């Protein structure tokens, strides 16, 4: 299974789950999946500075 990228990302509570857009799968075709299930580090990366600068902007209108 190839991660094309990912969509999401929740906590519950002590395990990480992300919303994964599979390569060969529709966008509507995402399914929430566990940490240790992915491989995709370069991708995991991106997606949480992409967040993180989100979550930054959010912590400043504050």
């Amino acid at each position: 299974g190839e991660v094309e990228y990912l969509c999401d990302y929740k906590k519950i509570r002590e395990q990480e789950y992300y919303l994964v857009k599979w390569r060969g799968y529709p966008d509507s075709e995402s399914t929430w999946e566990p940490r240790q299930n992915l491989k995709c580090v370069r991708i995991l990366k991106q997606f949480h500075k992409d967040l993180e600068r989100e979550l930054l902007r959010r912590h400043h209108r504050s």
